[PDB]
């Protein structure tokens, strides 16, 4: 049930909130965490669920607070208090040269060179749906989109995605054959055999580039390249899966948008970066320092803070009527990709990712609709997302590109 109030909590601060599980989550995940934005509700409330931790509500303090790095450690980024990534739980000096390795792999310069390709598998997944007139969207496009482009990146085989997917998916939806441990392993057990045979040779793809990295001048260890390969791989599925789907959710939803980006596909980037403020997804936290008084609260050391990324760019202060979309919205405000020093290496794939999928879909399927009488389900979490997307579309309205 609900753990016991610490000494130093104000109990007109308490508010009552299961981050895994809100309210109204039939309204809606976005809609759900909102509850937070209301007016009588404080700017940085208390919930005694998940052991009990603090949650800053309005985008200024989120901000500040991944600004406020050296009172706010990534130890413990998930609430609650398992796992052992790299770089989410390191300082300062490893932490941006270990960001400048990786942004070295997945920057926009990697990601402008791929683009090429990623269009080709959007292309051909909606191909092979294409006739069907329907399908769920978040099983048949989703789910299948961001592990095959990692392997592109990582130059791997198409034949290893089965076994490699069934390792992320036991990471965050066990099915009980594996503890989070086993899965986690057995990554690793697959990635180390290619890293040292690739830092050996020395190649162009994702695992070349990371096993030959420096840090520190010293050579970049085993089990540290295994590890950042490791946030790479994962860090890219669910997030990309899930928003997508709201993304599909929201345009199956709405002719009208979905009209404004047939005719004027140029619309997309900012189309693109409005859909990531209004279905923001991601939830994470830190833990403080030491004790701390916090725009008019003490915090206590050990403590745990979520900073909910999803919030800021819903918050009204920032954005006006922040749960409308608006393609045409002048300042677009969000930390949908964090803020501070941890910010989203991946942030610049994921956009074209997006786009791609978004410009490839209309081109080849202007029409679409939830599944007659179908209430889509959402899922609330570190990170968010939705459970199936019944689609479905008149065939002979569609129409085939190729390459
Ligand atoms: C819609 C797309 C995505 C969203 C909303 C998203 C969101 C996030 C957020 C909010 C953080 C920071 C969390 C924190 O402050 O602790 C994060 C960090 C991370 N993301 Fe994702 N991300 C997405 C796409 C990806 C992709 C596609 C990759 C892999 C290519 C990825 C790799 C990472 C890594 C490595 C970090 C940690 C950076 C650090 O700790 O220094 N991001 N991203
Ligand atoms: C929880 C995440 C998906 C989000 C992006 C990568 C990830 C594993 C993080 O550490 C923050």
């Amino acid at each position: 049930n609900l753990a016991p109030l610490p000494p130093h909590v104000p109990e007109h601060l308490v508010f009552d909130f299961d981050m895994y599980n809100p309210s109204n989550l039939s309204a809606g995940v976005q809609e759900a965490w909102a509850v937070l934005q209301e007016s009588n509700v404080p700017d940085l409330v208390w919930t005694r669920c998940n052991g009990g931790h603090w949650i800053a509500t309005r985008g200024q303090l989120i901000r500040e607070a991944y600004e406020d790095y050296r009172h706010f450690s990534s130890e413990c980024p998930f609430i609650p208090r398992a796992y052992d990534f790299i770089p989410t739980s390191m300082d300062p000096p490893e932490q941006r040269q270990f960001r400048a390795l990786a942004n070295q792999v997945v920057g926009m310069p990697v990601v402008d060179k791929l683009e090429n390709r990623i269009q080709e598998l959007a292309c051909s997944l909606i191909e092979s749906l294409r006739p069907q007139g329907q399908c769920n969207f978040t099983e048949d496009y989703a789910e299948p989109f961001p592990i095959r482009i990692f392997m592109l990146l990582a130059g791997l085989p198409e034949e290893d995605i089965p076994h490699l997917k069934y390792l992320t998916d036991q990471m965050t939806r066990p099915d009980g054959s594996m503890t989070f441990a086993e899965a986690k392993e057995a990554l690793y057990d697959y990635l180390i055999p290619i890293i040292e045979q690739r830092r050996q040779k020395p190649g162009t793809d994702a695992i070349s580039i990371v096993a030959n990295g420096q840090v520190n001048g010293r050579p970049i260890t085993s089990d540290e390249a295994k590890r950042m390969c490791g946030l790479l791989l994962v860090g890219g599925l669910d997030t990309v899966v899930n928003f997508l789907s709201f993304s599909m959710e929201f345009l199956a939803k709405s002719p009208e948008h979905r009209q404004e980006l047939i005719e004027r596909p140029e619309r997309i980037p900012a189309a693109c970066e409005e859909l990531l403020r209004r279905f923001s997804l991601v939830a994470d936290g830190r833990i403080l320092t030491s004790d701390y008084e916090f725009h008019g609260v003490q915090l206590k050391k050990g403590d745990q803070i979520l900073l909910p990324q999803m919030l800021s760019g819903l918050d009204e202060r920032e954005n006006a009527c922040p749960m409308h979309v608006d393609f045409s919205r002048q300042k677009v405000s969000h930390t949908t990709f964090g803020h501070g020093s941890h910010l989203c290496l991946g942030q610049h794939l994921a956009r074209r990712e997006i786009i791609v999928t978004l410009k490839e879909w209309l081109t080849r399927i202007p029409d679409f609709s939830i599944a007659p009488g179908a209430q889509i389900q959402h899922k609330s979490g570190i990170v968010s997302g939705v459970q199936a997307l019944p689609l479905v579309w008149d065939p002979a309205t569609t129409k085939a590109v190729h390459h």
